[PDB]
């Protein structure tokens, strides 16, 4: 029932609209922030186009209390031109933890929805 | 209650917007329509949809798109450039209304091509 | 509980053993919640549909089929629910699945990765929708 679509340091994006909103969750600082407890499926999409030669895109848990980022659905990629990454999971949020979006070196978004 | 997969059938230019089973082997709707390639919906509210499409400047592009109002709103694209194979995966929350139609597009116009939905 | 699960870290089974990708099921991001595991397989306890997903990373030195496949009683062979084809000095590449599916009782589902090689990065999971 909870849920938020939003739309293209952390990444930074759009809370409000059209296609981007929020419904049960916060945001602050590209990152989405939970107040009711469970498992979320969460999901982030990124286009990418060029001209290590290795792109990492990943979505991370922040909390508060703690300065380091915990890792949770990660993708690597190597690549006139156009490469699109997509990254889909559930995981355990409780009330407080805060989920960014990172991509190491309009299209893309980033989302979640309680299951 | 909501949801459908869709898997690849024979279409078919224009763009255009691919045609889908909606019946046979692993394809099923359950509370939503199909019309003409779109999904259709009858009961208002935020639904996760997905496409899957199977490839086989050179720069195919994915999209999902909504019809209300007039014309196509994009709703979810991607851009890529690949004896080739490659995959396009998109998915994500949007509101639809009773009425509005979900299709799928790829420029350069699928056994392993799926669309689908449900309810959120 | 709406059944999920979430498994992590792919590793191959025994070579020659014909076996899926086997995973982690407890520890780290890793949860059954409704769902079972068996050798590789989220075994189904309560029918419906449901939303399956995996996600595999991929990368070598110089085509590869990453596929959700089912196991249903008296078929002896898998049958497949979604599957990817992709075809990429190193690399690296991700290959993500992810769709609605029935499911009966007793029924099984398996990622399996042609050929594999191949905790955040390779992943397997579901639930009730």
């Amino acid at each position: 029932n909870p849920a938020a679509h939003l739309t293209g340091g952390p990444l930074l994006w759009e809370t409000q609209l059209g296609l981007a909103f929020l419904r049960g969750l916060s945001y602050h600082d590209g990152a989405l922030v939970v107040t009711k407890a469970g498992y979320y499926y969460i999901y982030s999409k990124v286009q990418l186009g060029g001209v290590a030669s290795t792109i990492t895109h990943g979505l991370y848990k922040r909390t508060p209390r703690y300065p380091e980022e915990l890792e949770l659905l990660v993708s690597q990629q190597s690549p006139n031109w156009f490469d699109s990454s997509f990254l889909g999971g559930v995981v355990h949020l409780e009330a407080g933890e805060e989920v960014v979006v990172r991509v190491l070196d309009t299209r893309s978004y980033f989302g979640a929805f309680m299951v």
